[PDB]
């Protein structure tokens, strides 16, 4: 069960490790593994040369062979680099080469997560805040690369190093030395495991007390006026010092525990070194070992102990790493609510009709739904989606864009149901003029060019001229290519509105879901917007949604939505003659 | 100049180090210094014993003396603990004892800063946000203790260790070995210094690029609706890919530089080890040194090199530490704007009069001042401080509490000018009822007992009964001692208002600067507040400030402030007969 899941997690890590496409990175990782094996050989070979040097000195060896032996050992030591600190040539070269591989896998996972996040639905994005999602994403990617590197380069190589050391001592020394080192490692790890949990128990409550102390301090200083009112400066410093005293007590518990842990580890190392040194001294006394074996044991056992010092640090790090990785996988586990059907054919859009019929959209987490809405819009016409201020208006536009899935009913464009056609093909033929146009942190060229990435500067200039903003574009200080955005030059409502008009001009849509922004910047500017809007909406189909009544006058068909169902339909004079909510609401808003 | 300032800073650190009062901590630090000297002796004594062991093995020494020599060396090694990692008994004991000393100094500096912060003026507190001040304070305290420990225990001891090593090699070996180690340390430090600045230059721009990449990513995801509008998922992942690629390039520059730094240090160590090993091998070949000297040099030179590995880490840490300390000292450099005069005598308050006369308060960072305000309030009277909504009303109350210093004029209470009397004595006889009462995170007992810390539960209950809140206190779920605050049970406007009434009841003031909260919770509750207000204000002098006109009816003297000067003074009927702004504003607010 859980072991099978762990195996799948390991399989996924293995799949992330190997570069599938690049042929050079496969050679890089193969070279890296070779360097790892070589570094293992260096660690076991250095003490043998140190023994050889000492055995040559203890006898009267000539300077000729001694010189080459000493130089060879130092070169061998230079490659190894000793224990922790001052890493050797092989380890540094292996770390230098692994940079490209870890960058490649980090980039691949980052793009996979980002593409998936954009592939989800609108409802999920409204439900969740994006900041924590980005935090989960980056933590997951860092966790994956860090966990992969640590497991392959730090844990397994050293476990092999300890096994090799035990095998060497048991074979080429008396088997007692193999027993001594085995018992030392068993005791060393067992004691570190059983003490670290005790230490972290003390560590946990320290943070909570630290957070509690400063909260009282900042609350004392924030209400400065009341403190001065009642003369409680001495009283509040006394309370602060008492909270400090408690925090100091927790600090002492944690620090004392850490000192005990270090002393226990040092003691275990000392006892193991004592047992080996005395046994080796006895055997060399009785003409069974040589003088070089004493120093070989002394150097090698310390070489074996040094890596184990960081066992606690990775133990408390690997747990956080794994939960972050699981959190990332949980993030990728989500699926799109609104899915494309297996058919997902293109769109047979020739001229473009619109037909709603008995659309009973059950809107989640909201009290505003739509019940029995049904109307048709022929090509080259209008339909004003005016009515009381409710969520049912914009729900129609977002439901026609397939932002939200149908609940009950059918949507027909040119006689084709929109559910079977793919998402992009349907969505490409729809142009929207949002309530508040959004500009990114870039120039004017690539903000107007966002409606179609493949467009030259002449084309975007013609589009700006057609919209009617080119004069302001030229009048801008930096020229046609000024910096406009949240980090750059600010623009007015009409400026961004005509940007969106230019965007939808070069989008070349078939049906426009025009929404009135009704920002009411200037009446003359509003008329200019209307003139440009008639220019961009000429000879096409629009579903104008207006919060005012000016554009409702010219609509061929005019609809009033009674909080989910259409109540009045026809023409403005006909609806004024009907004298429902239309008549008095028009009288109120006209004066 | 700057060196003199550095010397003063060192003197201040020295003053912070030594516990002035506690007699036990002086013994603790003296023991700690002794342990430091002992640890230096251990570091120089261990290799001598290792040489002794090897020289005994190389000859046919009996097992009797060899056993004690080996055990003595291992015990000596256990005390030392070797190099970095697995610290010895002496170092752990020294760290264990230093906890109390660093806690004591950290607590003392923390309380000094907090007391100073409360000792400043209101204007400074309004000007600056408190959160960053707390951050500066805690960073300064941690910087002081961290820098003190590092300088006394890590830099100086090792500088002594290197000097001792050079002296030993020059004296008890040939002086060539002293030259070799001196050249190695000079080259090692010089190369680390000249490479670290180059490395951090590469490191600086990496952070800026990292911040720039994620900003584009999060801006892409925040505007999800527009991305889906224009079909730019592929376009945006491409932009994210390119930004990632640039960040990877900066990462590679930084990582490559670090690898070069490590390789350079390792190579310098190797060359120094090569020179010493070959020279020592030659001398032991020519019957000038013994076989134990070869291992003595090998162990000692590595013992000397190991500490220098962290030179970069403290170099990049000490700079941040010092600037944080300077920032803290800058914070403590500020002085109070409103100071007590050297006289600062008590107050001869017997019955209590109030006299303003030609007070031309020039209010900073504000357009509302007060020009020629002059009125007198006899004991047991009223004075309604009503008028148009301006900052000149509350400025009178805060100017009488001496939050702000006088600018031009005199303030007399019972014929005594308040400037000469001390701050606390004047401020103790004034009771204020603020606009919005503030409650801390504590119980009912110590919230109403905040008006006077020395009070029993019977007294606070009687005060609550007099105010009129005891019934609600009993009705609370937890009883008389419920948890009320921002983290506890919430209370209404009338609840906290009667809390403040109880506070000022047990404050026992002489003159009350009553300010009407006019929260308008309930009309009956407002009448109850008025009845309690008359109960607490009976037979004392009040300067009632009302944003409404109900309490202005009963005032003996009624004032209207014309945005800095009093325009109308007298009684409500007399002012209604004058028929200025009083008459029409009363008619407007009465209906
Ligand atoms: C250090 C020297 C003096 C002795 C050891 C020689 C070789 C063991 C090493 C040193 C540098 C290595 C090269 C450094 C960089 C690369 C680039 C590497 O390709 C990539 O990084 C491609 C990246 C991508 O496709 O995105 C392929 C291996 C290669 C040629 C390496 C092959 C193995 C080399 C020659
Ligand atoms: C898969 C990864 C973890 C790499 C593992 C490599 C080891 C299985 C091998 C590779 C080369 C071996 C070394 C090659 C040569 C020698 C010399 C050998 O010399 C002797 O004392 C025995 C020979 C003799 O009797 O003269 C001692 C073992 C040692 C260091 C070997 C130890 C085991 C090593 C490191
Ligand atoms: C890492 C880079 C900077 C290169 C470092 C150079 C060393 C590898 C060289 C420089 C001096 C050389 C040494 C100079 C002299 C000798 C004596 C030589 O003795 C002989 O057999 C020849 C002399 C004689 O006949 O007595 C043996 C090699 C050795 C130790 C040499 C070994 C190689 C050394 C250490
Ligand atoms: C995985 C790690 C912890 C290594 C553990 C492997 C053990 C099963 C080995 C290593 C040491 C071995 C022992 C080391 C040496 C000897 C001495 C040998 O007997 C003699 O040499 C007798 C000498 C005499 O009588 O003077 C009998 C096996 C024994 C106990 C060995 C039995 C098997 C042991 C315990
Ligand atoms: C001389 C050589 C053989 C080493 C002996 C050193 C001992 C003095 C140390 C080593 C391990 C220590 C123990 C390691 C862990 C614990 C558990 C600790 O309590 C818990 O962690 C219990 C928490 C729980 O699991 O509920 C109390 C101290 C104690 C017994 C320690 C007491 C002191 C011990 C025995
Ligand atoms: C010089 C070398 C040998 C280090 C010696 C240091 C000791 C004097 C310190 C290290 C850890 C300390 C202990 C750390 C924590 C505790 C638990 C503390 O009690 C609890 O917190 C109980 C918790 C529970 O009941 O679960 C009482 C003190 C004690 C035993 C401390 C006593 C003093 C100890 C043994
Ligand atoms: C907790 C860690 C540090 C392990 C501690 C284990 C030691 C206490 C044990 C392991 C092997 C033991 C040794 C194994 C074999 C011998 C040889 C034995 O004498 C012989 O067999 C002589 C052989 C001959 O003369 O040929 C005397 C005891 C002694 C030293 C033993 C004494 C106790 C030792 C060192
Ligand atoms: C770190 C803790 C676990 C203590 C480690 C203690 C060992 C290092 C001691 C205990 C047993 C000792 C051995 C016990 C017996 C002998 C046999 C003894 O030989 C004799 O002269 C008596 C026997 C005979 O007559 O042959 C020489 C010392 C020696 C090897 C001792 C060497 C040192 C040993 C291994
Ligand atoms: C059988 C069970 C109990 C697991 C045992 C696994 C250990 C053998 C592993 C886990 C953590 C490892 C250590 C984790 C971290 C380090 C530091 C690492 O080097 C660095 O990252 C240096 C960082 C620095 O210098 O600040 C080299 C491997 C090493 C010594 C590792 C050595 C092997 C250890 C002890
Ligand atoms: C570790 C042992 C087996 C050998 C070494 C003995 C002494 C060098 C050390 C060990 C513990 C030390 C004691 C540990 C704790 C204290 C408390 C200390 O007082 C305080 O911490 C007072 C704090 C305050 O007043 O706020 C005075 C020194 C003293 C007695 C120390 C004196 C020196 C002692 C006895
Ligand atoms: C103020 C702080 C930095 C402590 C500094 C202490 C050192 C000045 C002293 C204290 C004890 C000294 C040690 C005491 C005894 C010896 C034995 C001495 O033995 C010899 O080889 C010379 C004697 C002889 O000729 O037999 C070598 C120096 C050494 C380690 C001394 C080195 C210098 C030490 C560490
Ligand atoms: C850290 C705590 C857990 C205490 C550790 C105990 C050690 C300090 C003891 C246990 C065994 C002792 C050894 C046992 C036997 C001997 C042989 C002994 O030789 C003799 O002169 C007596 C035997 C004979 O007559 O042959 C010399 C001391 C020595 C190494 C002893 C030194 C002190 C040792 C290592
Ligand atoms: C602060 C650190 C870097 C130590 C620097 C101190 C130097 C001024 C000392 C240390 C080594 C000394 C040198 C080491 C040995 C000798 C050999 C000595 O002459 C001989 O022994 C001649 C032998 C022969 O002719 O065979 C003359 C002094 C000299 C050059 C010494 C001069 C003074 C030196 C450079
Ligand atoms: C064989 C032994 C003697 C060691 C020689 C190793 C060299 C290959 C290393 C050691 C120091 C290195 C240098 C250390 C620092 C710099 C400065 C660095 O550029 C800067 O930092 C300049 C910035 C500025 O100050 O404006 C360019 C590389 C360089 C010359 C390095 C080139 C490679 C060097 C010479
Ligand atoms: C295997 C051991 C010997 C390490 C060898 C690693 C080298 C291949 C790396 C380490 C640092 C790298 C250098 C780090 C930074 C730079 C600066 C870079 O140019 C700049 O950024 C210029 C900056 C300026 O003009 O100020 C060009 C590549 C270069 C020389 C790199 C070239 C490759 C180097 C020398
Ligand atoms: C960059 C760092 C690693 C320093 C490198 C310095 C070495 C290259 C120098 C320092 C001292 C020099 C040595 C100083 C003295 C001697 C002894 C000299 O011969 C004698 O004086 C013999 C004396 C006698 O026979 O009594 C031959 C050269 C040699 C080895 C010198 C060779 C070059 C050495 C090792
Ligand atoms: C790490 C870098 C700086 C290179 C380090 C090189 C040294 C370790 C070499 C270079 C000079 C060498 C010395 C040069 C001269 C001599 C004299 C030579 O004696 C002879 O037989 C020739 C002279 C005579 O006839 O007396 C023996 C080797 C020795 C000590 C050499 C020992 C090794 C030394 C110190
Ligand atoms: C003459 C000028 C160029 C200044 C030279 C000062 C150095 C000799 C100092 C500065 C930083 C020091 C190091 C900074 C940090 C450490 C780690 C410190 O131990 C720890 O804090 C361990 C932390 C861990 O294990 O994570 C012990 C001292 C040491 C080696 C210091 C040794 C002495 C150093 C190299």
């Amino acid at each position: 069960s859980t072991w099978r899941d762990f195996g799948r997690k390991l399989r996924l890590l293995s799949g992330y490790l190997w570069p599938r496409g690049s042929p050079a990175l496969q050679l890089v990782v193969l070279i890296c593994l070779g360097l790892m094996g070589l570094e293992r050989a260096l660690n076991v070979l250095v003490p043998i040369f140190y023994r050889n040097i000492v055995n040559l000195l203890t006898e009267k060896a000539p300077w000729n062979s001694l010189a080459w032996t000493v130089t060879s050992y130092v070169f061998l030591k230079f490659l190894q680099g000793g224990g922790t600190g001052s890493t050797g040539f092989v380890s540094n070269l292996r770390t230098f080469l692994w940079i490209r591989v870890q960058q490649f896998t980090s980039r691949r996972v980052e793009l996979l997560i980002f593409s998936h996040l954009h592939e989800l639905s609108l409802r999920w994005h409204l439900g969740r805040r994006t900041g924590e999602v980005l935090r989960i994403a980056d933590r997951g990617t860092s966790s994956v690369t860090g966990l992969l590197s640590y497991l392959v380069f730090n844990v397994i190589p050293t476990l092999a190093d300890i096994i090799i050391g035990i095998i060497y001592f048991s074979m080429f020394f008396n088997a007692w030395f193999g027993l001594i080192v085995f018992l030392c490692m068993s005791l060393y790890l067992t004691l570190t495991i059983v003490v670290t949990e005790w230490r972290t128990k003390f560590r946990r409550a320290m943070n909570t007390q630290e957070n509690a102390t400063r909260a009282r301090a900042v609350d004392s200083l924030l209400n400065f006026e009341t403190v001065k009112y009642y003369n409680a400066e001495s009283y509040e410093v006394e309370r602060y010092r008492e909270a400090i005293i408690k925090y100091q007590g927790l600090e002492w518990k944690s620090s004392a525990s850490l000192v005990l842990l270090n002393q226990t580890q040092n003691l275990v190392i000392g006892l193991g070194l004592l047992a080996g040194s005395l046994l080796c001294a006895y055997f060399v006394t009785e003409q069974k070992l040589q003088v070089g074996d004493y120093v070989l044991f002394g150097t090698y056992i310390i070489q074996l102990y040094m890596p184990l010092n960081w066992f606690g640090t990775y133990y408390r790090m690997i747990q956080t790493n794994f939960i972050d990785m699981e959190n990332m996988f949980d993030l990728l586990k989500e699926e799109t609510e609104v899915k494309d059907l297996p058919g997902a054919g293109p769109l047979r859009f020739q001229k473009g009709r619109i037909e709603f019929e008995n659309v009973h959209f059950s809107y989640a987490d909201g009290r505003e739904t739509l019940q029995d809405v049904s109307f048709t819009v022929m090509p080259g016409q209008t339909l004003a989606l005016v009515g009381p201020s409710g969520a049912g208006k914009s729900t129609i536009l977002r439901l026609l864009f397939r932002f939200y899935d149908i609940s009950s009913g059918c949507i027909r464009i040119d006689g084709q149901d929109i559910s079977q056609v793919t998402q992009a093909s349907l969505r490409s033929h729809i142009g929207v003029v949002p309530q508040d146009t959004v500009l990114f942190n870039d120039t004017i060229a690539d903000n107007i060019r966002y409606g179609r990435v493949t467009a030259g500067n002449d084309e975007v200039e013609a589009a700006a001229q057609a919209a009617g903003i080119h004069d302001a574009i030229m009048a801008f200080p930096e020229g046609y290519r000024t910096q406009v955005g949240e980090r750059g030059l600010k623009l007015s409502g009409g400026e961004k509105q005509r940007v969106a008009i230019a965007r939808t001009i070069l989008k070349a849509p078939g049906i426009i879901l025009l929404d009135e922004a009704t920002s009411a910047l200037d009446t003359s500017n509003e008329r200019a917007i209307q003139a440009s809007l008639a220019k961009v909406c000429a000879n096409r189909t629009t579903i104008v949604v207006a919060h005012r009544l000016s554009t409702v006058v010219n609509a061929d068909q005019i609809l009033v939505i009674k909080d989910g169902c259409i109540v009045e339909r026809g023409r403005h004079e006909a609806l004024l003659s009907r004298g429902g909510v239309y008549a008095d609401m028009w009288q109120l808003q006209q004066g």
